[PDB]
């Protein structure tokens, strides 16, 4: 039977590892991580500040691609964007909601074609009203440290213009029509988007499910170019 | 490496097992017991959702049955019997349903007029000692532990913690020739003289006190205990 710990041991040493490529919000991530690093310790017997504990540090080490300071950083962007709403002492994890207007102004999203849609599908009502968990969420997705997969489940979600959980041609259109904004003609897109949804459509409806558009984007690599931000 | 590794996971597993198996024995109130046991049992049908091993009372859940089981040295069928034991002292006050885990206290004057603790000449100390506030108004969690500890599958260590404390009559922590005269009148029953007493507990202490103080702490006590077992025969109580 040690043999059967030591699986479930390395199992959740697994989960604890990969919380941070899970298409995942962070509550649901740090929920994951706790659980599995109390099994692991039940049964195997940086320079001050204070805006944070270190635990809560930790939980965003463990949950994202991040470094503690490069949460700091985050931090302080967040409260570039509204100084009069974002708290300097979040070590009691209070609830500030930052609007998707003043989240879209910043450098790294203003250029961005799919912005607010990228913004909004971080938020759980989809307005893109976004915690300081929603914002450092969208930023590990967006940072080069991110799996495809990750970038491929918000991709799915972005650029379901129809909100009906299927990308089609006219999702397609849409899509790369904001992706080439001044390199294809109305009428070629729709050409692009014909050939791709039927090279990846196997059951005739037109429209892509998630491991359809997976292989989608395996092919065409660049409808994930969206997804490569650097904070 | 492994080695080592795969060495911790057999002790720790073995250390739960063992914590497991003598919480029982622990002098501990019902609600530790539990708590330790919870800590130390995490991870230690084809044609049915139902599970095929076989809610016959509405009295306690299965949980609680099981964690009085596992904390004590009754059986089930033995809960459910102490629990009418517990309702006849004090019908109208006892609930007939502890599934959500109600708190009642029955008064020492109801418990001490038991059959089995009536002619006990320390009754209301022994139930005072398996109270949180000392004066014996007792929950069933703790009129359970006090049968498991006067039960015969008690171990003599268990019965031991709690006679130095109930013949402790002066509360020092230690056990005198003055506690112990008190004792063993009590135990005797007035089949001794007075003198007698005082003769018996002054050897009794000389010949077990290992410091020059002529009071005996509880390892002094157990080696008591062991020469002399009839101290003990007021802990052996069947329900
Ligand atoms: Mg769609
Ligand atoms: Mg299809
Ligand atoms: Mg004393
Ligand atoms: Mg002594």
């Amino acid at each position: 039977e040690l043999e059967r710990l030591k699986a479930e041991l390395d199992e959740k040493r697994q989960i604890i590892a990969t919380v941070k490529c899970k298409p995942w919000k962070m509550e649901k991530k740090i929920e994951v991580l706790k659980e599995a690093k109390k099994f692991v310790s039940e049964n195997e017997g940086g320079n001050k500040q204070t805006i944070f504990t270190e635990e809560q540090l930790d939980n965003y080490q463990d949950c994202t691609f991040f470094n503690k300071k490069d949460i700091l950083k985050l931090h302080s962007r967040f409260y570039e964007l509204a100084p009069n709403l974002v708290p300097m002492d979040y070590r009691k994890s209070p609830i500030v909601h930052v609007p998707m207007s003043l989240i879209i102004q910043m450098p790294e999203l203003r250029e961005n074609p799919f912005k607010e849609r990228i913004v909004a599908a971080f938020s759980e009502d989809g307005e893109g009203n976004l915690t300081f968990n929603d914002f450092v969420d969208m930023f590990s997705v967006l940072c080069e440290s991110a799996p495809r997969e990750l970038k491929a489940n918000y991709a799915f979600k972005i650029y379901d213009f129809n909100t009906d959980n299927f990308i089609c041609k006219e999702d397609l259109e849409l899509t790369l029509a904001r992706l080439t904004k001044s390199e294809l003609d109305e009428e070629e897109v729709v050409l692009v988007c014909d050939k791709v949804i039927e090279e990846a459509d196997l059951d005739g409806d037109g429209k892509l499910g998630f491991a359809d558009f997976e292989d989608m984007i395996a092919k065409a690599p660049d409808f994930l170019s969206t997804f490569h931000i650097r904070i």
